[PDB]
Formats: C-alpha cells, structure tokens, sequence
C-alpha cells in the first residue's frame, strides 16, 4: 500500500520545539527537564491571555497533529515511563491536561488517532492505565483509510475503539480495565456501523488453529454484557455477528455461536443450544432458529449456500442446525420438485425430437396438438424464468460459473432457439432448421442438469465443464499457432492443377488445408505423397514434422492435462453433489407461494424463561465414535 | 432418530407434585423438607385404608412412570447425595421402600429402565453402591426402542442388563461390586438372547486402537466366571460370543478369543491356544477347533469366507487356526477339484466349438457320439448346479457380486442357452444358430474363472467386472445424451435424396447416424464434407462439435476415470486372490460326500484336563522378525 505520509518519522527525506521531539524519543531525562523550563518562561514576555493556547502550539507537530506524548509512546524504550509522568505533570500547572491527552491527528489517514491508541498497540498496561485516570477517551474513533481500508493489505481495520484494539491485539487485562470503566460505550458502532462483536468476526480465522484467542474474547465480552443487545445490531449492510461469519466463511467462529450453550442460571437466557437429555452417546438439543431459517431476508442459511466467495461451505453447511434444515426441505418438497422437473422437461426433448426427425421434407390428432402447444408454452416458461436469473446475476463470474451459473445461460439459450424457430417458420423463412436443430441437440445436452446432486453422477458434469474452461481453451493458443503455420504452408507449395480432376490435391486451398490437417492431428488423417507440388520432399518433411508435433507431442500433452482435471475432481467429488444439492434445494423453495412455504415451515415455540419464547428444532444426535473416544481416559 | 417422548424434560413446548420435581432438580434441600412434611400429613385427612397406594400416585409421573428419585438422578449437580437419602428416609416410615426403588417407566421406549440404569450411567458408585445395599434389582431388564433398537442409530444397546451397563461404559468398579452380589444372575439373556459376553462383541470395535476396555471386560467377566456357560450359550439366531465377532467382523476380539491361553492352573480350563513347547522363534501350540472346523452348521470359518457384509475378512482369515484349515484344505482336495474343473470344462468349450464351426452349411464315428454326448449331459449339470445357488441367494447384491455371484449367472446363462439351441434345432426351428452362436462366445468368455486365486492372475477378472459397473455403465447415461442429440440433429438435416445412389448420404436415417456417430467416438470415422444437404456450413460445424466433446474430451475422459480402477485394484491385488481361493475352497468341500468328507477331517482327541476331551490342531509356528525385536530390549 501507500499513504504518502508515515506515522512516525526518524530519517530525514533528503529550535525550541525540535529539541523536546529529540528528548522524548531517545529517553533524555535530563536533558527534557531543561527544556521544560525554557519554554515555561517563555510564554509572559509578550502577552498574558493565550497562555492554554500558546502552550499547545509549541507541543504539537503542525502537519499531522502529533503531540510530544505520542512521540514518547511511539518509540519505546526503557526510560518511557519516566517522560510520561513528566509531560502529565506539566499540563497540570498550566491547566491544559484536558486537551493534551484528548488530542488526534488532523490528518485525513489517521485521525482520531490518540494517544491511549498507541499505549494499548505497544503493550503498555501501567501507562494506558494512567491514561484513563487521567481523563483520557475510552470512546475515541479512530477512523481515516489507514484503520478503514478497502482491502486487507492496505492498512490495518480492528474496530476504530480502544475496546476493540484491545481485544483484536489479544490483551484482556486492558478489556477487563475498559469494561470497569462507567464512561466506556461498549454498544458503539463505527463507520462501518460495527459493533465490538463484529470487529472480532472481522479478524478471525477460516480454520481451527492450535491458539484462538477470538472464540475467547468472543465468550469473554458477551458474557460480560449479559444481554443480547450486542447480538442484534445490525450493520450498514444490515448484518448481525451471526450473519457476518456465514457472509466471511469463519467456521470456527459460526459453529461457536451456533452452539453456543450456558449451563449457569443466571447466564443461560444467552444460549442458543438447549440439551434437553442426555443418556451415553444420544444427545437431543433444541437449536434456536431466529436469523437461521430461510423466513428472513438475509437468513444465514441462504447466505452458506449462495457464498461463492469462500472455500469452506461444505464445513459450514455440515453444521448444527444447518445440515438438518437443508435435509429436512428435501423430503418434504425438493425431492418432488426435482422429480417432476425431470419429467416435464424429458417429455420436452421428446416433442421437440419427433417434430424434427418428421419434419415436412419436400411438400410445403389431437395428440399431435398437445405436443406442438406443450413445445409453445414450455418455451416461454423457461424464458421468463432463467431470464430473470440472468438480470439478477453480476458481471464478475468465475466463481458462480464453476458449476452454478453456467447452467443458467444454456437453458436459455436452448429456449429462446425454440421460440426463434417459431417466428422464422411461421412468416416465410427456411433458417428454422438451423434453429429448431441447434435448440434440439443443445435440449438433449441439458439432460446431464439432472445428473446433479447425486453421489454416483454428480460429478460428471464438473469434469465436462472443467475439462473445457480450464484444459481446451487455453490450449486453442497453443494449437491454433501450428494448424495456421503449417496450414498457409502446405496450401502455399500446391500449383494450381491442371483443368479437370478436382482430386489431384486436397491441400489445394487454405480452408481445404486446415480440413486435412485436423484430421492428421485426431488421427483420421492421410500421410499422400503424390501431391503434385514442385517439392515432393519439402512437403513430405512438414507433413511429418506436423504428425509428431500435433498428433504425438502435443494431442497427449492436451490428454496428459485433462487426466489431471479429472483425478482432481474425482478426489472432490463428495464434496461437490452435497453443494450442487444444496443450491438445489433453496431455488425449488423460491418457486414455492406463501400459503405452501408456510406449511412447509419447521419449528416449534418454546419457554426458555421468563419473557423469553423463540423458535427451536429437536435434533436427535447420536455419536458413537465421539462416545467410545471420551469414555476410554475417564477410566485409563 | 425419534422417539416423540424425552426421557427427562426441563423446557415446555408451547401443585404439590410439581414443585417436588423442582425441588429434586436444582438441589433445594431445605425446600424439599418442607414440601414432604406437607405431603406426609396429606395422607390421614381423608381415609386411612390406602396409604401404600396413594402415597405413590403424587411422587410418579401419570405420562411415563418416572419417579422423584429419577428425576433427581437424571439431573446431575453437586447436591445429588443429599436429596437421595432424604428420599429413601422417606419411604421407611410410610413402610414403600420396596416398590419406590423398584419402579420402572410404563412407556413404550424405555420400558424397564429404574433408577439403578441411571445411577450406574451418570458414574455414581457412591449412590448405585446404597440402591443395591436398599433393595434396587440387579437383574432389571430395560427393553423398549431406545435400548432394543434395529439399527445402530436409532438408540443404544448395551445388554438391558446393570451388569452390561457398567461392562460397556468402563465401569469395572461396579462390575466387581455386582459380581459380589449373591443374587446377580451373570448368565441372563435379553430380549436378544445375548449374555454378559455377546453385548461386549456387539458393541466392541473393528480395529485395534489405543485403549481396548472391552477386551479387558472381556477377559476379567470370563475369568472370574471360571465356566463354559458363558461361552457355550448361542442367541435367539444361535450364536455363541465366538460365531458373533465373526458375523460382525470384529478382528480384535475375535483374534483373542481364538488364542486364549491361560498358564494359571484353577484356571487353564478356560483356553483355546495350549502351547505345547518353545524354543526361541519356534513354538507348537494345539488350537480348539469346537465351533471353527466346518464340521457344525454355522462354523466360524464358513461366517468369515462368506461375510460380504464386512471389509476385513483378510485380517480375519489370517488369524491362527483360520489361515491352517484354509491351507491344509486346499493341499488334499481342492486343488484337485479346481484342476479338474478346469479340464472338464476347457474340453466342453472345444467340443461347443467344433459343433458350430462344422455346421450343416446348405444340405439339411465314437468320437463325434461321445463329444456331442458330453454337450447334452454337462449343459445340465451346469444348469442345476447353478439354479440352485441363485435360488439359495438374496436380492442384494451390491457385496456379494463384487468378483463373487456375478459368475453364478454367467455359468447358468451359458448353460442354459446350449440346452435351448438343443430344441430349437431338433423339432423344426432355426434360431438354434442364435443360441448356440451365443453360449460359444460366452462359454470362452468363462474361462477367466480359472484364473481367479492365482498371485498373477487373480486381479484381471476384478479389472474387467469393476470398470463395467462402476465406470461404463455409469457413462452410458453421460454419451446416450450426445448420441441421440446429434443422431436426430443430423439426420434431419440430410434430404430426401434424388432417386438413385443410396451411398449419396451415410447419415440418411437415425438408425443410420447413430453408426457413423459412434464410429467417430471410437476413432473409426470419417469427416466427409460431401453430405447433400441444404445447410453444408451447419452441417460441417455440428460434426466437429461432435468429434470434439466425444472422441477428444469423452473418451478420453472414461480411459482416465478407467486408469483410476486399474490402478486400485492393482494396490489390493494381494488381497484379491487369497479371498478367491478361499471361497473356492469350501464351495468344492460341499460338493464332497459324507464318506469323503470324514477322511479329509483334520484334528486329533487331546488330554486338556480331568473330564476334558477337546479337538485340536498341532501348528508349528516360526517367527523370526517377532523374536529379533523381543530379544534386542531385554538387554539394551
Ligand atoms: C410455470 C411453471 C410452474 C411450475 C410448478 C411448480 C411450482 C409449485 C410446486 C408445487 C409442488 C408442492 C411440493 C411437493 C409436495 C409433495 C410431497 C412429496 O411427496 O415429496 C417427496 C418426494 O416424493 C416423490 O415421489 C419423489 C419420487 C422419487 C424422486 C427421485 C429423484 C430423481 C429425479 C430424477 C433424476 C434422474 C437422474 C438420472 C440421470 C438424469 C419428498 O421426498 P420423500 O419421498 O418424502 O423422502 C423420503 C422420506 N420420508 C418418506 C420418510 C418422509
Ligand atoms: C472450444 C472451441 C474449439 C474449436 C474452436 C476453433 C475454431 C477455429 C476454426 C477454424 C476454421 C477456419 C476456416 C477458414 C475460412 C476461410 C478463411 C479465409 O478466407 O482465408 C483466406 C486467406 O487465407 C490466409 O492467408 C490466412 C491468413 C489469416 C491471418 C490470421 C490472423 C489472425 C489469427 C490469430 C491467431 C494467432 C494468435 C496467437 C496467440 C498465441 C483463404 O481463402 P480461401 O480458403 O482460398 O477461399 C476461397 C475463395 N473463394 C471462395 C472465392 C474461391
Ligand atoms: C456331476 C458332477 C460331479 C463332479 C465330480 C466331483 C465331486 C467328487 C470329487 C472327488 C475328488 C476327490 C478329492 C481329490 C483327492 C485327490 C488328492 C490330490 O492329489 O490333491 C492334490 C492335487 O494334486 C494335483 O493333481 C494338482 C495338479 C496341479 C493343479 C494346478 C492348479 C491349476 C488348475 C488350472 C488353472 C489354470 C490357470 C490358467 C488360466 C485359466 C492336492 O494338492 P497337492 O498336490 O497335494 O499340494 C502339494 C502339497 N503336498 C504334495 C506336499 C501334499
Ligand atoms: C454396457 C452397454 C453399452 C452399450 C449399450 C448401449 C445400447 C444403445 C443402442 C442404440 C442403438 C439404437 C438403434 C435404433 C433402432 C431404431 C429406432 C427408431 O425407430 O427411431 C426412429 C425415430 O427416431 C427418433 O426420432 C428418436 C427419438 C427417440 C426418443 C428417445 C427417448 C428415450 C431416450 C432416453 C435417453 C435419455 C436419458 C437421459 C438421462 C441422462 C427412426 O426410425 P428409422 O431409423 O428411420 O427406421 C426406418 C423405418 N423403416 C425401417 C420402415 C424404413
Ligand atoms: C459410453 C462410452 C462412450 C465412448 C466409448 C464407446 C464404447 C461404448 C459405447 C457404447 C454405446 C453403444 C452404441 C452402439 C451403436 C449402435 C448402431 C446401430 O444403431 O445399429 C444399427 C441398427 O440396427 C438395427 O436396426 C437393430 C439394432 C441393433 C443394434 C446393436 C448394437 C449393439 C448394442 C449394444 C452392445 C452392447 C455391448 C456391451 C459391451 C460391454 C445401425 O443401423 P443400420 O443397420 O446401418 O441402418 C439400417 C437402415 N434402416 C434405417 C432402413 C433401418
Ligand atoms: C485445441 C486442441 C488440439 C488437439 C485436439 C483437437 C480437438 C479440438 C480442436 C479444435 C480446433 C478446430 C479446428 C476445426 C477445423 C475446421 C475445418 C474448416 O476449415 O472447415 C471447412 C471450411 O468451411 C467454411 O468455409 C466455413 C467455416 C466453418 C468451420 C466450422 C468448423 C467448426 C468450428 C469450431 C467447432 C467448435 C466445437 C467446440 C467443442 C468443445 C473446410 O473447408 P472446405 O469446405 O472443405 O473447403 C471449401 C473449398 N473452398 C476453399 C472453395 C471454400
Ligand atoms: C421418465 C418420465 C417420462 C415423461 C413423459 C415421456 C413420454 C413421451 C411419450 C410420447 C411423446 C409423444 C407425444 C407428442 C405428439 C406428437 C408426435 C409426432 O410428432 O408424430 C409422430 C408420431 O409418433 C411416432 O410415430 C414416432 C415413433 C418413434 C418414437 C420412438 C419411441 C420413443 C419416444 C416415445 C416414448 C417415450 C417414453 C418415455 C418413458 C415413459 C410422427 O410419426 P409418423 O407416424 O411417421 O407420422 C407421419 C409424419 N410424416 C408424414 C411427416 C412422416
Ligand atoms: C515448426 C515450424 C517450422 C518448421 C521448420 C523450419 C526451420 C528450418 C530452418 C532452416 C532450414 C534451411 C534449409 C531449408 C531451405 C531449402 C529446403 C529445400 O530446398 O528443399 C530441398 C529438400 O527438402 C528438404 O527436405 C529440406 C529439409 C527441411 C529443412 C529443415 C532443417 C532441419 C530441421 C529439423 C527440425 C524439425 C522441425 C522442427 C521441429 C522441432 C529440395 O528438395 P525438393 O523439395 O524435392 O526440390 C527439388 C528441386 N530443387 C533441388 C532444385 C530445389
Ligand atoms: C488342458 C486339458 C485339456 C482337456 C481336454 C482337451 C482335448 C480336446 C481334444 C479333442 C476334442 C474333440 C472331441 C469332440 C469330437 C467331435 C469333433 C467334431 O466336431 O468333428 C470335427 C473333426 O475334428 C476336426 O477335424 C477339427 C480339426 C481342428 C481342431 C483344432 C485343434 C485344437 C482343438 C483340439 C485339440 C485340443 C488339445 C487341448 C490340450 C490337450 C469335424 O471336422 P471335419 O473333418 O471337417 O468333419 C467334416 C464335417 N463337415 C462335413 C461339415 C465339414
Ligand atoms: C452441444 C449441443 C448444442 C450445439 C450448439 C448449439 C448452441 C448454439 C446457440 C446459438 C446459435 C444461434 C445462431 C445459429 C442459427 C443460424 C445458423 C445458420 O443459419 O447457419 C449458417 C452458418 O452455419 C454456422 O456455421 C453457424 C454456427 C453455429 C452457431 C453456434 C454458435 C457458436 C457456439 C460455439 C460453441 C461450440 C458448441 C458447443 C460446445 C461446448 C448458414 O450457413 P449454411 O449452413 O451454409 O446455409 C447457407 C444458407 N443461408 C445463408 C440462407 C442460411
Ligand atoms: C447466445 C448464444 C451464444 C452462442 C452459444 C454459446 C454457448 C452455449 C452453447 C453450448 C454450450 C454447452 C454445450 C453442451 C456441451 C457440453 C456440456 C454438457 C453439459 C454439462 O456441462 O454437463
Ligand atoms: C438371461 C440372459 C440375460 C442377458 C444376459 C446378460 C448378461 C450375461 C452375458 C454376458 C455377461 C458377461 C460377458 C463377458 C464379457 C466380459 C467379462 C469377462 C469375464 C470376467 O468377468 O472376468
Ligand atoms: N447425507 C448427508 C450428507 O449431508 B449433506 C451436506 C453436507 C455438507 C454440505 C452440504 C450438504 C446433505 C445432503 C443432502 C441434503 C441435505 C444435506
Ligand atoms: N419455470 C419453468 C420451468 O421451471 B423449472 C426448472 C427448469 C429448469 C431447471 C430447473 C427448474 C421447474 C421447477 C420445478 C418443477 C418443474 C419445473
Ligand atoms: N500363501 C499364504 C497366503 O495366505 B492365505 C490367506 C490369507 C488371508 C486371507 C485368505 C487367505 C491362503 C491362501 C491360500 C490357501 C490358504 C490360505
Ligand atoms: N456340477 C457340475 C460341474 O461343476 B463344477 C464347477 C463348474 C463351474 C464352476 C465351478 C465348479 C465342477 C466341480 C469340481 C470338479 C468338476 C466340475
Ligand atoms: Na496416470
């Protein structure tokens, strides 16, 4: 990154003030006692009635607001504690202590910064400590585009509070000393509108480490709060804490939230998993539902499965609440959903086959009008539909169109073929058949949509999809190179034939050549050598050299590459059927009315407490590995 | 899971004995002095007739028969021993001690468990130890759903037994403590018919982990028993604790089970191994063979051989007396009967072939009456053989058919259609050329039945039946969609050609197309551009676009989804071909006579002890690698 200024400065980029930044910084006791005095006289031989002002003037630096105690704390060293209880005491009897330890920077990429701000960050518990017993600011924002970048490489975001820089910089003896301070707002929102909850989601990790200090300053601060006021603020965005770890992909952090269960009354209204009997290894629980469910807007459910940005869905949608919401929609509606959505669309290919084969050829029931009227109207149903879907949909695919998206375009090009074929035919056109054919070969082809979400047959369709956009394409550069340098070359030593007998030569022209030479590449081709060239040899030398090139060299270097797609998928291939399903699952539900979705609806009311009645689900678990693990030490 | 009843339930689903519930849970002692007095002088203000009766009515629950002494067991807290023996204390003055700690649930999936089942599961010795010493049965029978379940995810079985509770969860200090008890019945059966020794198999583990306590239950319940009884006593399905760990697969056990010895005598009875003599690596020990020989119905080495239902039937079969057996079996007759097999078979294939080569073309000695002699009897003893073994066989088959039952059928379709070409041929049809044609290609395709159980040769017949059902036919449903897509797409294209010179068009029908398509996959193709039609630009585009997808990326694809086969097959081949061999073998042991069987018995009457007269098996053991690693320690 870049900011064009730095925050501290020690080397020059090639006098009263410039010598107090030179005490505090190297540790100068002595030397900065002198200075004091000098500059305490100096404020009654001209004027006595800006003495608070003209005192700051001379203390802070005039183009980025930094103050003489900021450049102590800056630079540690181990005389810092000596030059801090200097400076404090000298505002004292010059009655300036209120604004020499409540200054920022009035620099636009670090304002808001103070001097508790750079305590906290250099790990200085005995002197933030006498910060604040002094009257320094526990709710000070520092924003600016260092501490709000736009991207985690360009500055350094915490939460903007000293609450949050604390917490993020694993320090809890400084959030233990802020929670007992009675000035501290621990609900304060920053320009990002986050909460100190927020900030920790901000900063955590994807996976489980072996030290996690955010799951511990997650249970620390909201215990400690004792209500759920933290939980339900929502961001600029509208984001809880729970729906920014689905939206960041930590799934260390979302399965702690998600079962998160107080045994202690007193502290077990904070709870979202209820135990409501245990007997060995089977466990029965009851899950809160409240931003889970998909019945809200941006639901954490919706948000795991449409998360294209992160790697992690398949840990996450393996979650508590989470796997059984997803499973339990299936045998209800999706599962009839995707069955009947086979049928209406094999009896489409059907149709639209047997009014191709029997198709009028020279001479230009009521069975036969309810195909060609099923073909009008099913048409413009998937029209309509998948056009919406394309609207809806952002210009930056490649990770929607791995095996989602990519779905969403060829069944609406097949339709549209369809319905084009319709205006062609109908007027007084004859390019129907080159429309009615391409809709019905690319109908048939739309077939392997239905292999999806299978353990047996869902991975097929990744490695066709795959095997094109990430092994052909990048190879038509490598190819297209040799089949039009040999292609202009081979057609360049043909003489033109004498009058009749078009067979003389096959490479007797450029389009001619590139026909021959793809099929020496594939292996249908002919090694002629009668070819009446004025080089015989000359174009039987690089007629071979095209042979082992192409057809040896680089046909099983394209083979070579795409077997290592396949065994890659292959290995992935549990984890891609479990999201192609899921995806699934979720667009069957979006096609459903109010007054269906609403019998289709899971959960039941419960008494957790007093004034306390929320949604659940009754998961029965069984574990038997994680029983026969944890009995055996009891009694090693 | 569901049970659509909890065992214990704190949270509602949206009055003196329902504040004895809250005063049992929470621990309130001095709350529950108050609320019994107030129910002690609730006895005498209406009737004294019934007071045993009513007494019990307020301190069980009317919907599953849970108690208040349940209740206060379920909920575990540090003040539990409080509240059980003011409990107690209370039934011994209202004279209903016997039938308050003997109370079981009336419900229909947890019917049987009392207040013992409880204690012994939360790890309370303290109070299960002062249940017993009060009058709780020993030998109370938890049967219900929850502990009889079908599957091993729809409860926890453990043996419905205390006994059994405190062997499964590692408990060994209240199985000594039950064991003690003069009214503990150790030889119960449950509604299984399992004892003390079958319920620690069933829930015992495959392999061998770090902490194995079910073998130590296993040998410290059994010792101390110092009888058969347990070991002698078969299941409702009858099984004995030996033939169980072979049906379930469970190696660990079954491997100590079958060379237990004990060098204790008052307690050597008890073995199965007895060593004979050692002298360093070589050692001669006599194996029990009293359920492992195949001389009783269900042998443990007809389970292991036949055990499609487990993955390590080549750690089983390798155990101490299994692997002898199988090798002594093979060395006397089934190497004898595998030879002849295959002469009788490899001569029955000729004849087939010299019969359908010199056929009666156009007009219609001994050694030609004994060869078609042979077709005619050997067809029927194939068709028999073989009818029966399918009609002895159960619907599925995705284990057995692995390399196993899929050449039951292909040896009876075989010999089926050779006696179907007999009476098509004899009374006046001529369809027999269909049928004998077929069994001829069929009966030299059978022949790589005989290499199965050879080191070199045993894994070609896994590679060929394994890339058919689990790469080809999964595949079909991947290509059909592109066959029948183009084969209709152009077809419809090519037109009706002028009258003559029917080789004008190769893809003039569908029945037509799908030929050359399939030539084109296969590489047998040709790109011809001739191809009279009306759209030759359209036509030339769909050809290569088929060329492309099938014979460049489709078929190159099945060729590296095939090489992922071969190559797994090839890393478990040294286990295919001993599992070949040893379902060869007892299959050739039942084709045997009784009179032949007996002189093939191995075995020779041992002395063990007084009254003690058992069948053994002298195996002379050397172990080279096992003592080279023994004696390097002991003198480090
Ligand atoms: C303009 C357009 C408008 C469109 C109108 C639509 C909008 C309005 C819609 C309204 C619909 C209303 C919701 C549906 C409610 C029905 C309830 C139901 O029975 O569902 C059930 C399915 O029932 C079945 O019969 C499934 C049949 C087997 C499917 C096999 C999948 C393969 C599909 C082809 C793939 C071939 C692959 C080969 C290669 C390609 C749910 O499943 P289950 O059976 O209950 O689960 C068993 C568990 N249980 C029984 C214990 C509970
Ligand atoms: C997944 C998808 C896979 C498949 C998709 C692949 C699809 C590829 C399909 C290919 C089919 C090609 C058909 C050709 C049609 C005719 C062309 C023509 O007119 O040429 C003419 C000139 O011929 C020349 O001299 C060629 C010069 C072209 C300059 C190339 C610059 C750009 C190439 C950038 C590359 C370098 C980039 C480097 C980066 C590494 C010859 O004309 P003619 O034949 O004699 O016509 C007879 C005239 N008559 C009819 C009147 C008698
Ligand atoms: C209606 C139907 C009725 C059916 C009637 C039947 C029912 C009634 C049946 C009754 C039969 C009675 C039982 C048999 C007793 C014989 C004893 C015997 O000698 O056995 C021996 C076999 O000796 C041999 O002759 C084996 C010859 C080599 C075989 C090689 C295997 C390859 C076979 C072709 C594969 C080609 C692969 C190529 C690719 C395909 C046992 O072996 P061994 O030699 O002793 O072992 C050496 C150890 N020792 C010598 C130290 C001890
Ligand atoms: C291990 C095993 C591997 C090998 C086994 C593989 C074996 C495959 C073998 C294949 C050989 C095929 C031979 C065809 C025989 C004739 C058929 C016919 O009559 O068609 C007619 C209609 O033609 C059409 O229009 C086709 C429409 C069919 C609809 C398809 C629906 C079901 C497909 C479900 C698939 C989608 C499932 C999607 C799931 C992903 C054309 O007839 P004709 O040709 O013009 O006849 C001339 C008439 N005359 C004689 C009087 C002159
Ligand atoms: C999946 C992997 C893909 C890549 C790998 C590829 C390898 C695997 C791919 C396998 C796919 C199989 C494709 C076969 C192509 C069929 C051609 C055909 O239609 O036959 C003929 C039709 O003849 C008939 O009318 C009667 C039908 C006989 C067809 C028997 C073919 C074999 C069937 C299954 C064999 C099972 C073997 C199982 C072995 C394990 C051709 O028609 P015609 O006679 O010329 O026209 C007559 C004119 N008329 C129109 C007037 C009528
Ligand atoms: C990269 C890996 C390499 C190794 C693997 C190989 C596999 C991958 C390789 C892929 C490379 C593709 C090479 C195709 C060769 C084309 C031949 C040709 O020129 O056509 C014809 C020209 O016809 C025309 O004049 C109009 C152009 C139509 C060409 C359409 C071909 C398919 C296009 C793309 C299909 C997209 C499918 C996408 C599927 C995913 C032939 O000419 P002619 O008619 O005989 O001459 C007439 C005479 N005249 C001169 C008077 C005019
Ligand atoms: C998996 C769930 C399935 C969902 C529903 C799927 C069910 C779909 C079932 C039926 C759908 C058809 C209804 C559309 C009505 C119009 C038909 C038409 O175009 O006329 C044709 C009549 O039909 C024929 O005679 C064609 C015979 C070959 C069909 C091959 C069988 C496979 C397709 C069907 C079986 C698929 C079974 C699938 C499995 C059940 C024209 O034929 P013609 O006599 O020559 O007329 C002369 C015209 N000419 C003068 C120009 C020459
Ligand atoms: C890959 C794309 C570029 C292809 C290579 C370009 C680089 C070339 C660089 C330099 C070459 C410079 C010399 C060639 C010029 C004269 C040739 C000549 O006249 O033909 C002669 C012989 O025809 C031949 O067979 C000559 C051999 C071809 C030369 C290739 C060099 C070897 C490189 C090998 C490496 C493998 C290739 C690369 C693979 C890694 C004449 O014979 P004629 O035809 O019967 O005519 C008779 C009439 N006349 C005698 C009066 C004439
Ligand atoms: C590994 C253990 C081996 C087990 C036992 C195996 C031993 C098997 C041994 C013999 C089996 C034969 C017994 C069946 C008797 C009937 C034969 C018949 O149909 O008549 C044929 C006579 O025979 C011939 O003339 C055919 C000559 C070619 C045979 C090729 C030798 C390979 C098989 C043999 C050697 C395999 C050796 C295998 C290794 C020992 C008809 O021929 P024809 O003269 O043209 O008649 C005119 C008819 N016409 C007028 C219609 C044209
Ligand atoms: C895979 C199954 C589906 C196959 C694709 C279906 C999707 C297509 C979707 C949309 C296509 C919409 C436009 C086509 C309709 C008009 C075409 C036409 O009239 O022919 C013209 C040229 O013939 C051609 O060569 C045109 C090229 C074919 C179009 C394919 C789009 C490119 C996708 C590439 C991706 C590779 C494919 C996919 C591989 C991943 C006319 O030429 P003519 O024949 O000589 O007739 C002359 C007479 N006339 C001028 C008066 C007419
Ligand atoms: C507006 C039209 C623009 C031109 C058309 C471009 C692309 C759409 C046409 C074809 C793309 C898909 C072809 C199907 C072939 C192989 C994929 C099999 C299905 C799968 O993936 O399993
Ligand atoms: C009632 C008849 C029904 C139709 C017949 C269906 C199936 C039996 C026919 C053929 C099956 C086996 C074919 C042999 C080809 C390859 C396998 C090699 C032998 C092996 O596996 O090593
Ligand atoms: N069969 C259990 C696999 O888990 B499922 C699953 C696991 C991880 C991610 C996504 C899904 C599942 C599959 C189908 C429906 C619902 C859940
Ligand atoms: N919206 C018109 C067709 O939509 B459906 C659909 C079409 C293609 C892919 C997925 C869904 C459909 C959904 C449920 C039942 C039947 C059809
Ligand atoms: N050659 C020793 C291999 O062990 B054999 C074997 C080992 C494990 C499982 C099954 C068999 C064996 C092979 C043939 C006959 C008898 C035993
Ligand atoms: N039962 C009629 C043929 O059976 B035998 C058989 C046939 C096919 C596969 C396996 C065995 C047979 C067994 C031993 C010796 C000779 C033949
Ligand atoms: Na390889």
């Amino acid at each position: 990154p870049v900011f064009s200024k730095p925050m501290d400065s020690n080397i020059r980029q090639c006098r009263l003030k410039k010598r107090i930044f030179a005490a505090v910084s190297e540790g100068c006791v002595e030397e900065l006692v002198e200075l004091l005095v000098e500059l305490q006289e100096l404020c009654r031989r001209r004027h006595d009635e800006d003495v608070p002002d003209f005192l700051m003037h001379k203390l802070t630096a005039s183009d980025t607001g930094k103050t003489c105690l900021m450049k102590a704390l800056l630079n540690i060293n181990p005389n810092t504690k000596e030059i801090v209880r200097i400076l404090l005491a000298f505002a004292e009897e010059n009655d300036i202590l209120g604004r020499f330890i409540n200054a920022e920077y009035t620099e636009e990429a670090y304002e808001g910064q103070t001097a508790l701000n750079i305590a906290i960050e250099r790990r200085q518990g005995d002197i933030a400590a006498l910060l604040i017993a002094a009257g320094a600011d526990v709710n000070a924002h520092a924003k600016g585009a260092f501490f709000n970048p736009k991207y985690q490489h360009e500055g350094f975001y915490f939460g903007e509070t000293p609450l949050a820089l604390a917490a993020c910089t694993n320090q809890p003896e400084i959030v233990q000393l802020l929670m007992e301070h009675e000035q501290t707002d621990i609900t304060s929102r920053d320009s990002r509108g986050n909460n100190i909850l927020h900030a920790l989601v901000t900063v955590a990790e994807d996976f489980k480490t072996q030290n996690d200090f955010v799951k511990r300053m997650y249970d620390m601060i909201l215990l400690r709060s004792g209500n759920w006021e933290l939980e339900t603020t929502r961001n600029n965005d509208g984001l809880t804490p729970l729906q920014l770890a689905a939206k960041m992909g930590k799934a260390e952090i979302l399965k702690y939230i998600l079962s998160r269960e107080i045994k202690e009354k007193r502290l077990r209204s904070l709870s979202r998993k209820f135990t409501d009997w245990a007997y060995g290894p089977v466990s029965s629980s009851l899950y809160d539902l409240t931003n889970v469910d998909t019945t809200t807007d941006n639901s954490v459910l919706e948000i795991t499965v449409y998360n294209t940005n992160i790697d992690n869905r398949h840990e996450m949608l393996t979650l508590e609440p989470l796997h059984t919401l997803l499973h339990m929609k299936w045998k209800k509606f999706a599962k009839h959903m995707f069955f009947l959505s086979f049928c209406f669309y094999f009896f489409y290919n059907i149709t639209l086959t047997l009014v191709s084969y029997y198709r009028p050829r020279e001479e230009e029931g009521w069975l036969q009008l309810l195909g060609r009227m099923f073909v009008l109207i099913w048409a413009m149903c998937i029209s309509v539909k998948e056009g919406i879907a394309i609207f809806l949909l952002r210009p930056s695919d490649l990770q929607s169109i791995l095996s989602d998206a990519w779905f969403h375009f060829v069944f609406f090009i097949q339709a549209v073929l369809v319905i084009l074929s319709v205006f062609l035919y109908l007027f007084a056109y004859k390019e129907y058949l080159a429309c009615l054919v391409l809709a019905m070969a690319l109908g048939w082809a739309n077939m392997l949509y239905y292999t999806r979400g299978f353990q047996s047959m869902g991975m097929y369709s990744v490695m066709i999809q795959k095997v094109i956009l990430h092994d052909v394409l990048k190879f038509l550069f490598v190819y297209i190179v040799f089949l039009l340098g040999f292609g202009v070359a081979l057609a360049s030593l043909i003489e033109k034939c004498p009058k009749d007998n078009k067979d003389c030569s096959s490479y007797g022209s450029f389009s001619d050549a590139v026909l021959e030479l793809f099929k020496l590449t594939i292996g249908l081709g002919d090694l002629n050598i009668q070819q009446n060239s004025k080089y015989p040899i000359l174009f039987l030398f690089l007629l071979i050299t095209y042979v082992i090139l192409t057809f040896v060299l680089l046909l099983n270097m394209l083979i070579a590459l795409m077997g290592e797609t396949v065994e890659n998928v292959s290995k992935e291939s549990e984890r891609i059927w479990r999201l192609q399903r899921a995806r699934t699952i979720l667009e069957f539900e979006k096609m459903l009315p109010e007054w269906l979705r609403s019998r289709f609806r899971m959960g039941e009311l419960c008494k957790v407490a007093e004034d306390d009645f929320r949604l659940c689900l009754r998961i029965n678990e069984v574990k038997w590995t994680e029983w026969k693990t944890h009995v055996s030490f009891l009694n090693e």
